[PDB]
């Protein structure tokens, strides 16, 4: 748990945009990674301060179908360490999760979510969406974007929940690629 403790430091931060607080993954250099859902256009406070997205591209699959990530491109001289490595190059299930959660009113939270599984097509609030996995634990409103992840590999980021099951966008190394 060393590792969600170095990601915690050195990846993932308490965010904000006009639709509220949101965990968010910095990958690599200024690229960063949040759940669609939080539209941040333009602009977002991280940790308070207003920074510029210089880029923001909402993932889709081959299909034109939502996978509820947003990419974004921050307007900064720090760099995110690189943990490209521990993003899996295939979508990936794990056993005994944690979830992590880091904003400022769920500040450096931890949580056990169990086994992640296979989940796929989500109909979330409406919206078709792709590339889903599912555990069995009541996630709940403020804990989107949190980070799921597993011995050495970081698989997922929250998206949704109906109060007794969470769900996360699978992550895959590519969507990280340069060009
Ligand atoms: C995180 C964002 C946030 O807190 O929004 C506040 C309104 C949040 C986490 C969940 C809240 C409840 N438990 C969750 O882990 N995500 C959302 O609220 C999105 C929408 C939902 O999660 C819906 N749930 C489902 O549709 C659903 C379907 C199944 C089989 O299980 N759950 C709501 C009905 C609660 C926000 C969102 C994302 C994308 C959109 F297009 C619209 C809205």
């Amino acid at each position: 748990l060393d590792f969600a403790l170095s990601l915690l430091r050195r990846n993932i931060r308490q965010v904000q945009t006009d639709q509220g607080h949101f965990t968010m993954l910095g990958v690599r250099d200024r690229l960063a990674v949040l759940p669609r859902h939080s539209q941040p256009g333009k602009t977002i406070w991280i940790e308070h301060k207003l920074v510029n997205v210089l880029d923001a591209v909402e993932l889709v699959d081959e299909q034109g179908v939502n996978l509820e990530l947003t990419l974004i491109t921050l307007d900064t001289n720090e760099k995110f360490r690189d943990i490209t490595k521990f993003i899996p190059e295939n979508i990936s299930t794990a056993s005994d999760a944690t979830l992590v959660i880091n904003t400022e009113h769920m500040p450096s939270m931890f949580v056990p979510v169990g086994d992640v599984v296979q989940y796929g097509f989500l109909n979330l609030s409406g919206k078709p969406t792709h590339r889903t996995m599912m555990y069995n634990f009541p996630t709940k409103a403020g804990q989107c974007g949190g980070v799921v992840t597993s011995v050495g590999k970081v698989i997922g980021i929250h998206i949704g929940g109906n109060g007794r099951q969470g769900f996360c966008a699978g992550l895959k190394r590519s969507y990280f690629a340069s060009e």
